[PDB]
């Protein structure tokens, strides 16, 4: 029956490549996209042309999540294709002009509220400013847990929140393989990014408890191998887990001891806890902080603007 293909597709990120997934079927389907850019898509036709196929030969897209390197080129599909994913997708790849402006407010506010010096920030640009890496394009179809896809039907949905809002896996039972996305990653940890709150959203799950609650499920289930969105598959689930669980809770620890000796804001954490990485790249930080006053073992001296742990 099936046959499944890994495509490894360049994005401008500093993974270098992400891992989409094309499955052989009654249908072709194809899992994840690349960054919309070029180089990107240039990839895709050249490796799918290598398997006899077109782009306009795909018939169904599922995303994994919303982020660049999976949804990125969603406007190059045939006007026939399905595009399947979680409901939440559907903001973010449509770049909804209400979403878009929220987003800039919510990324302008965050900037002011964590301290990040101005010349850090995108600002004019960055090598590359922001949004540009996505795609323009409305889901066919939503999908949530347990839920089926007709062109993959030996796989169940999974929903795999943490890493994003969006994220989904998918499960087969038959023989344990997992399409995990990003939520578990073999070299490197797959933490959540930071997202503005949606129009209506109360609240949301604390997103490193959530994380972790993913991670301990995955590790709970059956799985057999994992195609993960980025490097090579996962085949000890139960060992990367009790090791990215290690490693979070020693860093949890850490933030607070640095906090003890000088309260800080979270800018200035992650200069500290990133010497090296803070300028090239800007990760986390805000999600230990969170998980923290979450948890009730840290504080927020909010009052200036610039809040203060
Ligand atoms: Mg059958
Ligand atoms: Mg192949
Ligand atoms: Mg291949
Ligand atoms: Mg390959
Ligand atoms: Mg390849
Ligand atoms: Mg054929
Ligand atoms: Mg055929
Ligand atoms: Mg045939
Ligand atoms: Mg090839
Ligand atoms: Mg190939
Ligand atoms: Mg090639
Ligand atoms: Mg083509
Ligand atoms: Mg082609
Ligand atoms: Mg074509
Ligand atoms: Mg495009
Ligand atoms: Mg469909
Ligand atoms: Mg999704
Ligand atoms: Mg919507
Ligand atoms: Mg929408
Ligand atoms: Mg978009
Ligand atoms: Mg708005
Ligand atoms: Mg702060
Ligand atoms: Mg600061
Ligand atoms: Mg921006
Ligand atoms: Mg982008
Ligand atoms: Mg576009
Ligand atoms: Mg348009
Ligand atoms: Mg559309
Ligand atoms: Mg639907
Ligand atoms: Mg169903
Ligand atoms: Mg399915
Ligand atoms: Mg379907
Ligand atoms: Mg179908
Ligand atoms: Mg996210
Ligand atoms: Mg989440
Ligand atoms: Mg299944
Ligand atoms: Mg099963
Ligand atoms: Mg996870
Ligand atoms: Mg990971
Ligand atoms: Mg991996
Ligand atoms: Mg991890
Ligand atoms: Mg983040
Ligand atoms: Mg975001
Ligand atoms: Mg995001
Ligand atoms: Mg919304
Ligand atoms: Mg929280
Ligand atoms: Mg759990
Ligand atoms: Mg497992
Ligand atoms: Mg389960
Ligand atoms: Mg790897
Ligand atoms: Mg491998
Ligand atoms: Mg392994
Ligand atoms: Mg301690
Ligand atoms: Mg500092
Ligand atoms: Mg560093
Ligand atoms: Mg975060
Ligand atoms: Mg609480
Ligand atoms: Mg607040
Ligand atoms: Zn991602
Ligand atoms: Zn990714």
């Amino acid at each position: 029956m099936t046959v499944i293909h890994r495509m490894e597709i360049p994005v401008p990120f500093a993974v270098e490549t992400v891992n989409v997934f094309l499955v052989e079927g009654e249908t072709l389907t194809l899992i994840d996209t690349g960054t919309n850019t070029k180089e990107s898509r240039l990839a895709l036709e050249k490796q799918l042309a290598a398997l006899g196929y077109k782009v306009e030969d795909i018939e169904t897209v599922v995303l994994t999540h919303h982020h660049a390197d999976h949804c990125g080129l969603l406007d190059i599909f045939s006007e026939r294709t399905n595009i399947v994913g979680h409901p939440w997708n559907e903001p973010w790849i449509t770049q909804n002009p209400q979403f878009i402006k929220r987003y800039q407010q919510f990324f302008l506010e965050a900037s002011v509220q964590f301290g990040v010096p101005e010349v850090l920030l995108p600002q004019g640009a960055l090598l590359t400013k922001t949004m540009i890496y996505s795609c323009k394009r409305s889901l066919t179809h939503t999908v949530r847990e347990g839920d089926r896809i007709a062109s993959l039907p030996e796989f169940t949905v999974i929903e795999t929140p943490g890493h994003a809002s969006t994220h989904i896996s998918l499960y087969r039972e038959r023989d344990g393989v997992l399409i995990g996305g990003d939520a578990l990653i073999g070299h490197i940890s797959s933490n959540p990014i930071l997202e503005p709150p949606y129009e209506g959203e109360i609240e949301r799950a604390q997103p490193m408890l959530q994380y972790n609650e993913t991670l301990k499920r995955l590790a709970r289930m059956n799985i057999s191998r994992v195609l993960s969105g980025h490097g090579e598959d996962v085949l000890d689930v139960v060992g990367l887990v009790n090791e990215r669980l290690q490693k979070q809770e020693a860093r949890a620890f850490k933030v607070l001891n640095l906090l003890k000796a000088q309260p800080m804001t979270a800018f200035e954490v992650c200069v500290k806890l990133f010497p090296t990485l803070y300028e090239k790249q800007l990760p986390l930080t805000i999600s230990e902080n969170v998980g923290q006053l979450d948890f009730l073992a840290y504080n927020q001296q909010v009052m200036i603007d610039k809040s203060s742990k």
